[PDB]
């Protein structure tokens, strides 16, 4: 209970952060067919950083 328990991004409604397995060859910046969406930055690439 630091400040806000709920923000205004994906973290609000994301009970599954492991689904990242198959989407589209070019989801965010993935090269060929789906591979990895977490191998781009340190923080989540959701609504905000």
């Amino acid at each position: 209970g630091r400040r806000r328990r709920s923000v205004q991004w994906c973290a609000v409604s994301q009970p599954e952060a492991t689904k990242c397995f198959q989407w589209q060859r070019n989801m965010r910046k993935v090269r060929g067919p789906p591979v990895s969406c977490i191998k781009r930055d340190s923080p989540i690439q959701c609504i905000q950083a």
